[PDB]
């Protein structure tokens, strides 16, 4: 499966993940992708902000959602 990630920039990231990937392994898949530490990744989707230790499929994010990435310090 695909899903996106949109940026405050605009730049959008796109991720093959499973509904039982957790919030945690997209941000380790985005580390991966990008180099930017999970600790300084939020993830947010229908206005949720997304805890780590769930998965997609815990927050109905299905096929060619477009999560949102705010980074932090």
């Amino acid at each position: 499966m695909q899903i996106f990630v949109k940026t405050l920039t605009g730049k959008t990231i796109t991720l093959e993940v499973e509904p039982s990937d957790t919030i945690e392994n997209v941000k380790a898949k985005i580390q991966d992708k990008e180099g930017i530490p999970p600790d300084q990744q939020r993830l947010i989707f229908a206005g949720k902000q997304l805890e780590d230790g769930r998965t997609l499929s815990d927050y109905n994010i299905q096929k060619e959602s477009t999560l949102h990435l705010v980074l932090r310090l």
